């Protein structure tokens, strides 16, 4: 379990209206890694998930033997541990269990969640290219795996209703699940097939960011008219791309009682990878922007249940226009008008400050992350703390033209010496061994 | 506990000296590193130390915040698991739990052993630069920590009879010490001070590697006279460089039942870092060329007890002339001739083949390991596999100028697939995340 | 353990009815204080317990770096030792042993205790303002740790039946508990959820202090009215306010065997903060006046065990109009008639003489304690004697004006020199260094 | 025994020569304070002794019950404990053992030492005003106080060799002592009597602080004869005031083995309180400037054994002009010239940089401490970090006026977090309780 400095500082809303306003990144902090490395020129360490909770941590990332691409074959490391402080009074991330899920089954996409006493994982199983998933009716295999501390081991292939015959493919989000008054929920994506329910009452809808029209040139019926029709995809077998919510009750024999609840393109853009967080009581959903709008997707999440189960969810976006990412095209972190685009990289962004502490939510909200900071290419990683229209404070990591990818951004707080420290877990461009170096940045979010 | 296919494939000669002749590395294979790296540029991770065992195996390495200088702090890294194997067939060492000294004792040079429940660190506390050490009369504190599987932390300050007033210094030797018939065993070096018995009853002894002679250019007498200065230096304190072992009975209540026994200067070089393996049941030595001699120097040794006790031990040289390690000076890779040095670079190497097999112990020895491949630069590391006279297998890493440091190299057989592997964990200086990066390099070792 | 002197001084009615009559203060003696001042202008310690026992003594405070608000980080210390005369024949407390409790978890309003071989310690732990935890649903966390002489802490998180889901939040009293009988009692006070059975239970029950009547300008029929709605605060998410006692069985792995233990809104006013006092075999209780009667509240608590477990307790109280403590509004220290009321300060009191001597219940009772003598301003700390009408004897401290805070008392008799000593630990408004210095003024009550 | 963190960082010289010119003080932080507090207007707490070493600490002042003059009845409170981090990094002193000398002897002037388990205490007993103590031919009482932890008391009435008839009075010098190679050194004081050997072995010797030239007016022959006669006492009954050491061997039963060593009058101003301290194995004597000049006086102390005892000491001036001290009518802080003077404050300065690290002796040396910022009346305490020439950071505590008397410095080393801390304990005049509060302040010296 956590060290007593942490159990009460984690997954909470750390600062005030007032202090956000005055906060700065310090300088990163030596720590031992607890993400592995390649120890091959060639290796492949990609895809991480990352789960911090009051009494320990999840991680995971998935390994390719031979460059980043293989849909045939890889393995998936996971590990888990707790936080200690160091005597120089910064946290020490405790492996206490590793696990390296070797056997033939390819799962990709991978999200983890921290679950009481361990680590539940939803994976789909990956047999052929990305795209050639979308053309098939018949969705991949979903496996959600459940290891315990204990060491104890059980792995299910669900079937969750309402996905076969209605969901071409379906992906975890990649980004960390949740556990939520007994569910474990996930962040899920995929292709909805033309005809369906799901696509019938989500035909006409479609979401613009509350920004956006001071920032866009086309007039508001040309931006309706391009905006409902950037959830559907002609290159990846003409579906809905649908973002949602796999919510799994906590069992060790799950078949279908996990449920599928798919969020109303009203309040959400193009389905994309993603992540669930948990503020205090409130659930909040970040959306990779793999759409038009290139700006951080911040969403709080109101979930109803019937009858003990989650019956449907509600999204509501923190407006913002800040920290853009790298896209192709005119998608690019240039573009600010509505249309079809279908590229990205996930950038999630962590809350600082309560978007709901304004009379109007969000209002004045500052969140920290990191970037990709250039219009076309996945180069320049960069942390930041940032507002709804600037970022107030950032550091580059290494030269320019450094490439990188994905970032999963986490912070807690040392109730001991009351300082806010962050992860910024970065896919880092390595020249040395393997592909790509998933490097567990850390430093302190300071007021002042 | 390792898995089945490792546990009777441990300390061990895999092949005979036919099979010697045939043995060629395989290509590096991708898996997740155990070894933690640094998440600064200028943080520091170095000396590692690594112990395998038929049951389990121990990792250690030092870590500075700042720069790869400071005697006031660091935190020592220690780790423990399993070796089980993947889909692909090879290893994959599973991290069953991680430990990180940092308290303000500056802990430094420790050599890590496997013991039953646990591993069992020895290391010295350094309060002023190595140098400083030499001079003083005072010897550092010595201290052997025992962390058991268990969780369960004993650390004690030891006091060996025969330190105090007869060593101004005591390091371990880094290199992995080893359990022997109850107890424990380290390779130690040090500083001996002028006119204690150690002293006297060494005065006058020297040690020439077999094949010297053939190699250097100075006749007999004067080789003998250099070689008998080589184990004084008036650079650090005027003091015998001496090499020796440290035995410690396997308690939790250590205080001064660990002995100290120095190796013969009749038998060994000047004292250096060193490492202690376990073929069979025999105790083998490696000893650092950190004099004279450039080579790779191998021993084995006999240890005798009297009474229970440790009481005397003898080493045996396999005589070779290969696999040079970089120096300064007239102490480089191309040296051969006996006189005072005080440069070199820890490389150890593990012997594939019994020495003992051959009517003239190792008048034919194989063995493998990696070795800074240059005359004077810590560059070019190279892994290889070499007989007596002639490197017959080699691959360097990375391109010319590449900088690193020590090598440490383990072998071990999958007695089900029956092929050998190798890790050849070297210090790799590092441009994106600190000063060097330990890596965990895995191949086979092919017959044919 | 304490010097013979006190051994068999404690803990006992000191007086007959006729001696107190005759008694008066004495002037203050200079002790070496035995608690801890701040080091700096705005460090803040408060909130202090103390407990005098047969062997020896505990006491404990807050400490908060800057300034005195916080509900994310603050320390607690915990000193213990012992009592023995000086050459002047009066009292020095010496402290046997220490501990700083910092390590991230916010103990707050803690209460200690007196146990054998150590000090018992109840505590919850703070995560946000006061008022929210009246509203949360969930109460916050109970923690018990206990300190033994011989350096072992345990502490333990305790979930004692009938708390969750009925209690929106639950106190200790910050007043010293006692051990009675193998149990630790602890004084609690907290928020009760309504619709709960305890809510139910206590439905329609009030209680005015006997002395109410001839002070009060209401009716009768008004009085009761007021009365009964007192218990309830809108201010403090609508819960009833409730009083009680936590039973603590001596153990060192306390899990639910503690027991919540209501007193009947019958017999006692609003919940408050409390302390629990043992005088001889019987045990009292101080409850704070934060509702509308500002005098001095004592009661002779009856427990009653069923099965070796206390199962429930009465409280009588000592009628008296003495001594009035500072308030807001309409609850100043001159207010007489109820109504609802949440404001005052914690100022206990000691029993001289023995209520029970008396044909009447504590017709003529006389204490001793300190008060803020003022009607709205926590300022002139006021040490004195009293009677159920009257204050017979008094001093205030420092000039008018001089803010000061809580005020816990204790006496104790020198059965060498035959006098009684009282300790009135009282929380000073401080210039010169921190916010407050919590001060154990001593001094005799001599009779004559 | 102190935590790891601190085991290795006391008693050292902490920064370099480089490093010292970049210091600077930092906020004061908020500790539990472990110096007890009066506990009336009149009590009064002076006379502080501290000692801090590897293993634990020691503290103990002089206590009067009313007002701060009083030769016929005083006790001595004594503290000891040791250093432990807390939850925000800097240190707690834990007191593990109190103790109140209560019982008539008047140990006056005392100074603590730390030794093996214990502390070791040297008091004179006084039974008249100072005064007449060095009129009085007969020395007052001497006695030395051994406290282990214990428990157990050894107190002794000493009679060192050449005291009686020599020495008219004879005083520690209330700073801390020291142990050292088995022996515990004081720091003393006195007046010598005319005609005895001491007196003629010292006559015509004179110290001149080698940077008095530049500054004095005077010529080279006037201030010579005025220097001469600064170590004679009409005042003090024709005395000559000396400065020395007390060598006590650590034994339970002494008697007369503790021996007297005066300073040569050629290497020490005229006789004062003092402190003893230990960088390395070096040690070191700070005397008070109740002389003629009121600058800082450090010296290194060079102690030669003679069979295993010391047999006489030889002192080395740091040279500097930085910081002065308060003085009445000629000797304030102004003054620059020599002459007879009795006036000054005491205020030690710990050297946070080596003084032989440079080629000449202290030629660039860097210490910390307290002084009174003023030319004669003990007010504005200001604690400071200085070099020779200029005070380089410094911060006054309180308004200007505000009175204080004392100041004992000790700095220590985190070697976890690696920063440096120092306690300054400084006498402070208090309005609430007591005449004086002596205390603990405690900061960090930043390097940069
Ligand atoms: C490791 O912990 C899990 C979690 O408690 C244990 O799981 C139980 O498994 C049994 C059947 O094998 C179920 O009937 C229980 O309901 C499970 N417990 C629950 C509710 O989580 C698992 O058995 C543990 N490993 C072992 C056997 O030690
Ligand atoms: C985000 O932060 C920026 C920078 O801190 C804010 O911009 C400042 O706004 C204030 C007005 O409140 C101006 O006085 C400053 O001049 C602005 N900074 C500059 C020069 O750009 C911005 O208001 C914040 N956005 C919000 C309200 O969330
Ligand atoms: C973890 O394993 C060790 C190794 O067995 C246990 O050590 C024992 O400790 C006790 C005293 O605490 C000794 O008297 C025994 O001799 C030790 N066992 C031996 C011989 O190794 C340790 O107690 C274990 N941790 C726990 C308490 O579960
Ligand atoms: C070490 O290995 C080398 C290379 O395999 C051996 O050299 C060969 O020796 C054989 C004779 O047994 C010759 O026929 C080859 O021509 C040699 N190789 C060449 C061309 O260098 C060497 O003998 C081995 N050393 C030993 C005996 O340990
Ligand atoms: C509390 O003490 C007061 C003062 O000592 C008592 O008042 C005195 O009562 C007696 C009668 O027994 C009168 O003769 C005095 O004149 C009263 N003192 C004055 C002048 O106020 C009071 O009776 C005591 N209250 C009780 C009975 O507990
Ligand atoms: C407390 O510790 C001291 C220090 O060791 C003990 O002192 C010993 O006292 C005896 C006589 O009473 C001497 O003969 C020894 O030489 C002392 N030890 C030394 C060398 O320091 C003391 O006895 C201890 N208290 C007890 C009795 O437990
Ligand atoms: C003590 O510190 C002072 C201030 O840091 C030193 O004075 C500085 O000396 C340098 C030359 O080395 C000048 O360039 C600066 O201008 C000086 N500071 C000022 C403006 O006063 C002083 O030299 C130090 N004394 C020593 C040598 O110990
Ligand atoms: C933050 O810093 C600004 C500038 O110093 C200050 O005015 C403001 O009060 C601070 N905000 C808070 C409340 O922390
Ligand atoms: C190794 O290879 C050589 C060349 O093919 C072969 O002649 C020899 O028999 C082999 N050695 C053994 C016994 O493995
Ligand atoms: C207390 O003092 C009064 C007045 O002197 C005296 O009459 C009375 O007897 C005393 N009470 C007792 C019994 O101590
Ligand atoms: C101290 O600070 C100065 C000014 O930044 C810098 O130039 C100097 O190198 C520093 N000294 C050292 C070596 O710490
Ligand atoms: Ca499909
Ligand atoms: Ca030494
Ligand atoms: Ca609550
Ligand atoms: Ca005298």
């Amino acid at each position: 379990i956590n060290d007593n400095r942490y159990i009460n500082g984690i997954n909470q809303f750390y600062f005030s209206i007032a202090e956000g306003r005055n906060l700065t990144l310090g300088p990163l902090l030596n720590m031992p890694s607890f993400i592995p490395t390649a120890t091959t020129p060639e290796g492949c360490t990609r895809i991480p998930s990352f789960s911090l909770t009051k009494t320990h941590w999840c991680y995971t990332h998935n390994v390719i033997l031979n460059g980043c691409q293989d849909h045939v074959s890889s393995n998936q490391f996971v590990s888990m541990g707790i936080i200690e402080p160091t005597s120089a009074g910064f946290p020490f991330f405790r492996t206490l269990k590793t696990l390296y899920l070797s056997d033939g089954v390819n799962r990709k996409s991978c999200s983890i969640s921290t679950v009481p006493g361990g680590c539940m994982m939803y994976c789909f199983v990956s047999t052929q290219p990305e795209r050639d998933d979308y053309f098939s009716a018949a969705p991949p295999e979903q496996r959600i795996i459940i290891m315990y501390y204990n060491d104890t081991i059980v792995e299910r292939i669900i079937n969750p209703p309402g996905v076969l015959d209605v969901w071409a493919t379906l992906n975890p989000g990649t980004g960390s699940g949740v556990y939520y008054l007994g569910w474990v929920l996930f962040p899920i994506y995929g292709g909805v097939i033309k005809g369906t329910s799901l696509w019938n009452n989500q035909a006409n809808k479609y979401f613009i960011p509350q920004m956006v029209a001071a920032l866009c040139s086309q007039n508001q019926a040309t931006q309706v008219q391009n905006a409902k029709s950037s959830y559907y995809s002609s290159w990846f077998g003409n579906r809905m791309i649908q973002s949602g919510i796999l919510a799994c009750p906590l069992r060790q024999d799950l078949t279908n009682e996990c449920l599928v609840l798919p969020f109303s393109n009203d309040q959400v853009l193009m389905g994309a990878e993603g992540r669930l967080y948990m503020y205090g009581d409130s659930v909040y959903y970040y959306q990779r922007s793999n759409s038009w709008w290139p700006m951080t997707m911040l969403y709080k999440v109101t979930i109803t249940f019937t009858n003990g189960q989650p019956s449907a969810i509600s999204a509501q976006n923190v407006p913002t226009q800040q920290v853009p990412r790298p896209g192709t095209g005119d998608c690019s972190a240039t573009n600010r008008c509505p249309g079809f685009c279908l590229t990205g990289v996930y950038a999630d962004a962590w809350l600082l400050t309560n978007p709901s502490s304004t009379s109007t939510f969000g209002s004045e909200a500052t969140f920290t992350g990191s970037y990709l900071n250039t219009a076309t290419q996945r180069i320049n990683p960069t942390m930041y703390i940032a507002n709804n229209t600037q970022i107030i404070s950032s550091q580059q990591f290494g030269s320019s033209g450094q490439e990188a990818a994905y970032g999963h951004t986490t912070c807690f707080r040392d109730t001991g010496s009351v300082m806010v420290y962050c992860i910024y877990i970065i896919e880092l461009s390595s020249s040395l061994l393997g592909q790509f170096q998933i490097v567990p940045f850390i430093r302190q979010v300071t007021l002042s």
